[PDB]
């Protein structure tokens, strides 16, 4: 996701997590605002177009090499990489916050864990092809741009109606509601199922699984033809809005009880 993507999980995680999950991660952060977590949830996109984070871009995605909209389906093994992914990387610092909260890692590897948990979520950060879609251009309201990027940013800001902190804010609110008592409350307990902190690999493999379905049925289900030669704006974003407020508020939801988990369990 953009920015208000990684926000707006953020905002949501802080909804749900224990009061003593927040000390905790409040106490690693040095930030007891009200935005402790959706501060440091864009970190991770700036650390990567820099020297000495450089080694963390393929953290943001498992280029799952399956055949959509035909086929989804993601393996680690065959997936990860030699560089690491998504996957790999929620292991290293989930292990890290286990282990050694009071270390010199435990704060870059706080918002790791924050970003790369929404980052999962984003189906098209769960597919290989045409580099999650990068290399796929459209039309969205008249112009050109991407399909990864309607995706990340156009859609997610149009729905929630702007992209500051701010807009952030009342989205995850919005998302929240659902979660606790509205349109996501009778699935939201599902969700969490499978969740094990002590195998990150296979609970992230869930996520990850989960999201790319949503690329067989929703991103490209269309097809190609339809995707490159339409406006993306129209039924489109009609059709994928439901999926990636979803998809938001589950990455919210497991965050927080990822977090909680940290927060409280032996290895
Ligand atoms: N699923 C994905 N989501 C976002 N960026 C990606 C994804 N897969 C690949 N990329 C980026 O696209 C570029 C080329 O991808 P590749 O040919 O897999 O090395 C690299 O800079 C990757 O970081
Ligand atoms: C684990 O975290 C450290 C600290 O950022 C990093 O330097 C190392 O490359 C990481 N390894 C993996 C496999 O994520
Ligand atoms: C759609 O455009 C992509 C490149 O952006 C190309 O790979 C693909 O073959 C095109 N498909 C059709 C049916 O035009
Ligand atoms: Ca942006
Ligand atoms: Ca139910
Ligand atoms: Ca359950
Ligand atoms: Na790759
Ligand atoms: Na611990
Ligand atoms: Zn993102
Ligand atoms: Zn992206
Ligand atoms: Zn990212």
């Amino acid at each position: 996701w953009g920015n208000l993507g990684h926000e707006t999980v953020a905002y949501i995680a802080q909804s749900f997590v224990a009061s003593s999950t927040e000390s905790f991660c409040q106490n690693i952060l040095g930030d007891d605002s009200t935005s402790y977590l959706a501060n440091v949830a864009t970190w991770a996109d700036t650390y990567k177009y820099t020297d000495a984070g450089e080694f963390s871009k393929p953290y943001h995605f498992i280029d799952a090499q399956d055949n959509p909209p035909q086929s989804c389906g993601v393996d680690y093994d065959r997936d990860c990489g030699s560089a690491g992914c998504s996957i790999s990387a929620i292991q290293n610092y989930t292990n890290i916050l286990l282990e050694s909260p009071n270390g010199s890692e435990a704060l870059n590897a706080l918002k790791f864990v924050v970003h790369i948990i929404g980052d999962i979520h984003q189906p098209l950060h769960d597919e290989n092809l045409e580099a999650g879609g990068n290399g796929i251009d459209v039309t969205y309201d008249g112009e050109t741009t991407n399909l990864h990027h309607i995706w990340d940013t156009n859609m997610p800001e149009e729905a929630a109606g702007g992209y500051s902190l701010s807009v952030a804010k009342t989205y995850a609110d919005l998302l929240t509601e659902r979660i606790k008592t509205g349109t996501y409350s009778s699935k939201k307990d599902s969700w969490t199922d499978g969740i094990d902190i002590k195998d990150p690999v296979s609970t992230s493999m869930i996520w990850a699984a989960d999201a790319n379905t949503y690329v067989c049925s929703t991103v490209l289900d269309d097809g190609l033809a339809y995707i490159n030669s339409t406006d993306l704006s129209g039924e489109y974003y009609d059709k994928s809005q439901p999926v990636f407020e979803e998809l938001i508020a589950k990455a919210g939801y497991r965050l927080a009880a990822w977090l909680d988990l940290i927060a409280s369990q032996p290895s």
